[PDB]
């Protein structure tokens, strides 16, 4: 299903009609980040395409891809940015988000950041007693009324939606909707400080059935009506993030943005709701390839090892939450390589230094192209210099078929830099 | 027990005599590594009188932690280092480090980085076929022979990356003496995890090693060295659990090594390193999700990955005196980060901190700052020790935005 990386029967994988062998033999012959500009492109337009007729922010989540030039061309189409750090809001600043697009969430928000969210007039969550206690503190600092959203948690259905309502009593994140007077007469003391614009929820991530939005807006549709009531002019719902995308390659039908958005429409229109949505998976995580080059293969007896340059220190997503990302060859196998099992591993000291297990491959030559599918979100961002290991270079294709570099690769005199005069 | 940060009567939190409070005071409020020197001294030292008698090599793990100071500190006491890639001997290198006393393993060198190692005649280990080929090529483009150790899995490694099929031994030494302008066997390596508790299985190992070097001997190889790799666990819990000393670990190899006449590599990066640190933070706030805690803290998985990467337990406390009638309760210890993996621990009963107090993560030297990630764009901390004096020195400047930014410069 129309994936921006193909392999075409020729047995070679392509981006936007370039083959990855040819863009691999351009660059450094070290591990990198491959997306597809155009992918990024459609997967906002499909937003777009879902929000018509709902007046709405689309927020993309900076946390998933910090990439200057990929926040600079979704800002260029009327995207929005949701940040979880002042740096995050001052990348976004930089690549010239308007700050009333702009919507900085978070459990610990520091009283410095508060202070520059305060200044720049974005939207803020608030997430805690403390984190209101702080927001009115930076709005005396700034000398501005800060725009807020209450992050309630949906007391949900627990025989319907077990892990989100388990979730909502476990987690650092939300205000319990017991609590929820608290918050209103606290913002109802500091008029001069709070203006309260809305209400906020999100339900987790990798969401691959859309019944959980339309419960939880109900839910939060009758919070949004009781603050109305009590005389709040409340504009907007933010439903926050968390749609999936398929990572298995193996036909999965996964819900669209037209069925989220359709799980909400009539209700945000019927109450003359904005719509904010939050999405990061499902804007980037598509549009990319983790590009590598085998380094060799072994055996131990049972197992069997494609050894590969990138790693755990550009890629930690299947270590650290056992996640499936697809993997296959860029280039024909010889004739007569086997088909067999292996275990796709980096040159990183430990055994969690594995890309994917028990994957069934044509047995690669040394030097050969192997991609990690759907390594947009949550990858560069998460990448760390272990092993000194240092920070892969990224390139984009565009609609011509060209390949332009999106971001310098990391080098060794970057880690010398920190102990300079000590 | 003899932990170079030691909790008060008073209620304060101390390394080398010096208050964590008036450390915290003198530096810029945002979390960061704080190291005892002398700790990193002793560490060593406990190793330097385990190995006195045995001629031996101290191959600090530099993917422990790569901060040049430390690294330079370790040297100047005699350590070797041990090293997985071409940038931790670029660094090693740049440490002062003997190349003479440099190991370079991995499942996964790259030719470039092999090459390297053969210019700079440091040990190479010999980790599969395609490893000892990449060797061959690295010694032909160099021009320079490579002394090299068998990877040995001596009898979780029938699921290993690491090493030779024991079953193969055969082949290995078949393409040595048929290599002998680019290829010197020296030795045998072998390395069989971290955190281990109990030196039985150091012992067990040493003789199923023995028994190969001398196979290898009697073929007709000049073998000078054992490599027994790392591995040593230290006490996370801080509850009086009694570890194997590094006396314990080399009194069970000594007289197998002796009888031999074989120099002795090890391989310890957590029994040097990991004791020395705490990760320093501050209490943004305190919240309740009903009947449970958060300790909001401004440290995160981004600095310090290890409990939420391997459910690894690192102990916790608080850095002052609480006030009086604080509750004492169970709270989990969060960062700012925007998922439920950005926890440093779980259901701790500390006394309700107020905010801005100080909270450290213990026994955070090793396999921490050298995991840190900018991940919520969370720059990287800035790293202090304590000298016997008392006095701070920075060690490391914090990560900037601008850090950032320079990824995109002229793009
Ligand atoms: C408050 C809030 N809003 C939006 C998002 C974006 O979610 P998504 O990218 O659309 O799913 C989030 C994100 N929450 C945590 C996501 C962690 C993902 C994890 N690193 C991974 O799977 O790699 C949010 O908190
Ligand atoms: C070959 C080899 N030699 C030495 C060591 C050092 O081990 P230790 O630090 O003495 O235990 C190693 C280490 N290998 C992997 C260590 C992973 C630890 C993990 N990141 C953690 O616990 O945080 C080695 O491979």
């Amino acid at each position: 299903f129309d994936h921006c990386f193909k392999k075409s029967s020729d047995g070679f994988l392509y981006c936007e009609g370039t083959k990855v062998e040819d863009i691999m033999e351009s660059v450094e012959r070290r591990p990198f980040y491959l997306y597809s500009k155009p992918q990024i492109t459609r997967n906002l337009e499909a937003y777009k395409e879902a929000l018509e007729g709902v007046s709405s922010v689309i927020g993309y989540a900076i946390k998933a891809n910090n990439n200057l030039k990929i926040l600079e061309h979704l800002r260029s189409l009327g995207c929005g940015a949701v940040l979880v750090s002042g740096n995050e809001l001052r990348l976004a600043l930089r690549a010239g988000f308007d700050p009333t697009k702009c919507i900085f969430n978070g459990n610990g928000k520091s009283l410095e950041d508060l202070v520059l969210a305060a200044q720049e007039g974005v939207f803020v969550n608030v997430d805690s007693e403390f984190d209101l206690n702080n927001i009115v503190e930076a709005s005396r600092i700034s000398g501005k009324q800060v725009n807020v959203l209450l992050r309630i948690n949906p007391d949900v259905d627990p025989q319907v939606h077990p892990y989100v309502a388990t979730g909502n009593k476990n987690s650092k994140f939300g205000i319990r909707n017991e609590k929820l007077q608290w918050f209103l007469d606290q913002v109802k003391a500091h008029p001069k400080e709070l203006k309260l614009v809305g209400a906020h929820c999100h339900l987790g991530s990798t969401i691959t059935k859309v019944d959980i939005f339309r419960d939880a807006a109900v839910l939060m549709i009758e919070y949004i009506d009781e603050i109305r009531r009590q005389g709040f002019e409340v504009s907007y719902l933010n439903i926050g993030g968390g749609l999936g995308i398929d990572y298995y390659h193996a036909g999965a039908v996964l819900p669209t943005p037209m069925d989220l958005i359709n799980t909400v429409r009539e209700l945000v229109l019927s109450r003359d709701l904005n719509l904010i949505i939050e999405p990061g998976r499902s804007l980037i995580a598509n549009t990319c390839c983790f590009v590598n080059h085998v380094t060799g293969v072994k055996t131990n007896g049972t197992k069997n090892f494609i050894v590969i340059d990138g790693s755990m220190a550009e890629l930690i997503r299947p270590s650290l939450y056992d996640a499936y990302q697809h993997i296959e060859l860029v280039s024909p196998p010889p004739a007569e390589a086997e088909v067999t099992k292996f275990d796709v591993v980096g040159p990183v000291c430990e055994s969690a230094d594995f890309l994917g297990k028990d994957r069934e491959l044509p047995t690669p030559p040394q030097g050969a192209g192997l991609v990690v599918h759907d390594a947009g979100a949550y990858c560069m961002s998460m990448a760390s210099t272990y092993n000194l290991k240092m920070r892969p270079p990224e390139y984009w294709v565009e609609e011509d078929g060209s390949i332009t570099k999106i971001r310098h690769a990391e080098t060794f005199d970057d880690h010398l830099r920190f102990f300079e005069g000590l």
